[PDB]
């Protein structure tokens, strides 16, 4: 049972806004301020009920012990070469943050180069971006505290790992790009609030930030963000300008040879692509001929060559045409004249080597079914590394020496499932019909030989937005659910994602956002119909835009789910654009300032669709929201107002017996750069909640 009471929470019944003639009340609006005494008291009252609930069953401790043991495996990035040295990231297993190492050769002794763990007591200072100078002798790196999106950039001389005096503040959503003369580096800085007016600066090494040169600004377009990179030959600065989250950008360039006295003020920008109709992602150039990955006229992406000296679109060359189905995910240039292309084929990666001059296929790098999650090999490099992972594969790093006549990729590092036997499980891919008949991919992972009798707990994950493809990845936390809780794992590749290119994305955004929710509800119906699980035993989970997914699903089909866990969810679809970087998400969601968009948003906004189920035998699933009390990406008011609303409307009802809880982390932030210790706490909360709500016996 629930041996607690929900806290009394003040309702500001005067908080009424007219939206295009539709009056909307927001009685918990005051939870927008994370530092008020009122919001702090609300947070404290909620945690006072949630924490004892989660910690009461010995299950949480059993899970936490197993997680701590099974997550304690070596974690490596690919090696990458910079100048005359190799670097890689490595975590012995349970360090809060991974450490950057340096070695003089592949064969050589490695030494610690940058250890973020020494920057805090609790691993809450994290590396957030870095850039080596072109010659590899200098290193810039960003640090973020408590998951904040604000960054401080610091600098080191690589030889002897010497700290330099240079410090850059007010950095956020920033490029880091050194000019090839080694003189300095481009970065971005700013002059619940929304930051606007991001500018591009150039920092000369050995000077104060107050001396930095302003190189680009967009004072008539406060939402524009301009990121700089250097061409591979150092001649051009390429400025990619974004506004919102769609895969599109303007592309301007500056020929640095044409800057008379070097970088001294606003650069002589040539506005090569001066609209937001397509994405142009620089791959490499040979003189004035620039190869870009684009989605212009090509929703599954392709490679084009634009000659800056003859730049009309009718003159562009298609180097690697668009595939009819497979998405070109990313492209690198290596060993001067090779291209590495990574495709997504039915939600699994393939990796290929092509000739730069013709686009011809040269070599397929064989992979098992899963994802390529890391890669190294730049134009001047003569070898590649790439890292593969999958639901049952922690990671394999491959290496290939590209100077050889016959290429022979080899295993360079491999980590196997520790503790659990991977051969006892299997991963299947199925395609299920959505409401409108569209076939949606879903991966299912389960113990071999189970009976499809509906008896198994299931954990169904989704995201559904922003052109993000949800590809196979290794999660110890989910494998513990399978092995020790007898669960079935599922990941549904719903629309809004990038799995089938830009048409898949467009099929799940704006007026079509309800297609995401339909797809995800249909995934749940498939797992049930096919006998993997039953509604009372089904948990759904998502984070951020995926927290919106699962919150909406709880309101729309409370009868389909036993348990819902939403991490840092976007819950107030009418006000999201008003806070921090939320304005950028209007490219997926629309904005309530428009009547048309309001009419879409109101139908699904989780905060505005909490309703007691009409049927006497249906209640809301058990729900757990997780957020920290400060989060500059998804402001916590989303989850705070949502849980207040759930507890008032549904939790007060006699028929509601399933708990509706929030756990607010008040300890030095969660979010991106989350230390290992927090990850372990969070998954332990999640799976304890599931275990208690579904009364699942631990399987030792």
């Amino acid at each position: 049972m629930l041996s607690f009471q929900y806290p009394d929470v003040y309702r500001d019944e005067t908080a009424i806004q007219d939206y295009h003639g539709h009056k909307v009340c927001d009685p918990y609006a005051w939870l927008e301020d994370p530092d008020s005494e009122q919001t702090k008291a609300f947070v404290e009252a909620q945690n006072k009920i949630t924490v004892p609930f989660l910690e009461q069953c010995p299950i949480r401790g059993l899970y936490k012990e197993r997680m701590t043991e099974l997550y304690d495996y070596p974690k490596y990035s690919c090696h990458f070469k910079k100048g005359k040295r190799y670097f890689y990231f490595y975590n012995t297993g349970l360090q809060n943050q991974r450490v950057l190492y340096v070695q003089d050769s592949l064969e050589g002794e490695a030494r610690v180069f940058l250890d973020p763990n020494i920057l805090s007591d609790d691993g809450t200072v994290a590396l957030r971006g870095y850039a080596f100078s072109e010659d590899g002798e200098y290193f810039a790196y960003g640090l973020s505290a408590s998951g904040s999106d604000w960054v401080t950039i610091k600098f080191m001389k690589v030889d002897g790992a010497k700290e330099l005096p240079d410090v850059l503040e007010r950095v956020k959503f920033s490029c880091m790009a050194w000019t090839h003369d080694g003189k300095g580096m481009f970065y971005n800085a700013y002059p619940t609030s929304t930051n606007l007016h991001q500018k591009l600066y150039y920092h000369v090494l050995g000077t104060d930030q107050s001396e930095d040169i302003l190189c680009a600004e967009f004072p008539d377009e406060p939402k524009w963000m301009g990121g700089a990179e250097l061409s591979d030959d150092g001649r051009y600065v390429l400025l990619s300008i974004r506004e919102g989250c769609d895969p599109v950008n303007r592309l301007w360039y500056c020929d640095l040879q044409q800057e008379s006295n070097g970088i001294t003020g606003i650069l002589k920008w040539v506005k090569l692509i001066d609209n937001f109709e397509g994405e142009y992602d620089y791959v490499t150039n040979e003189g004035t001929v620039f190869t870009f990955k684009t989605n212009r006229h090509s929703p599954n992406y392709r490679l084009i060559n634009i000659d800056f000296t003859d730049p009309e679109e009718s003159k562009w060359k298609v180097l690697v045409p668009e595939h009819e189905k497979d998405v070109l995910e990313w492209v690198a240039c290596v060993r001067s004249n090779f291209l590495v292309l990574c495709y997504l084929h039915d939600v699994k990666n393939t990796l290929q080597l092509h000739d730069l001059a013709t686009g011809a296929l040269l070599k397929i790098f064989p992979l098992e079914v899963g994802s390529v999650v890391g890669y190294s090999g730049q134009k001047k490099d003569t070898e590649i590394f790439y890292q593969f992972t999958s639901f049952l594969s922690p990671g394999i790093i491959y290496h290939c020496d590209l100077t050889k006549e016959e290429l022979e990729p080899r295993v360079f590092r491999e980590v196997t499932v520790k503790g659990i036997d991977a051969s006892d499980y299997q991963t299947v891919q199925i395609f299920y019909p959505s409401k409108d008949g569209t076939k949606i991919p879903m991966f299912i992972v389960h113990k071999k030989g189970i009976k499809l009798d509906g008896s198994h707990p299931a954990f169904l994950y989704g995201y559904g937005g922003f052109n993000i493809s949800i590809t196979p990845n290794y999660s110890v936390s989910r494998l513990i659910f399978v092995r020790h809780m007898g669960g079935v794992l599922a990941v549904a590749n719903i629309r809004g994602g990038g799995e089938y290119g830009e048409t898949w994305h467009k099929g799940g955004i704006l007026a079509n956002k309800q297609n995401c929710f339909d797809d995800f509800q249909c995934a749940a119906e498939y797992l049930i119909k096919e006998g993997y699980t039953s509604p009372k035993r089904l948990t759904i989970n998502g984070g951020s835009n995926g927290g919106l997914l699962v919150a909406t699903c709880a309101n729309q089909r409370p009868d389909l789910f036993g348990c819902v866990i939403a991490q840092v969810g976007v819950m107030d679809m009418l006000k999201f654009h008003k806070y921090t970087i939320g304005h950028a998400w209007t490219t997926d969601y629309g904005c309530s300032d428009s009547k048309q968009h309001f009419e879409w948003l109101i139908k699904y906004s989780p905060l505005h669709n909490v309703k007691l189920p009409e049927a006497d035998d249906i209640q809301y699933p058990s729900m757990l929201l997780l957020t920290a009390d400060h989060d500059d990406r998804v402001v916590p008011l989303h989850s705070l107002k949502f849980i207040a609303t759930l507890q008032y409307i549904v939790g007060r009802s006699r028929k509601q017996n399933n708990p509706l809880l929030i756990h607010v982390d008040t300890k030095a932030g969660a979010g991106a750069g989350k230390p290992t210790a927090k990850v372990i706490e969070e998954v332990s909360d999640m799976f304890a909640f599931i275990a208690r709500c579904l009364n699942i016996d631990w399987i030792p």
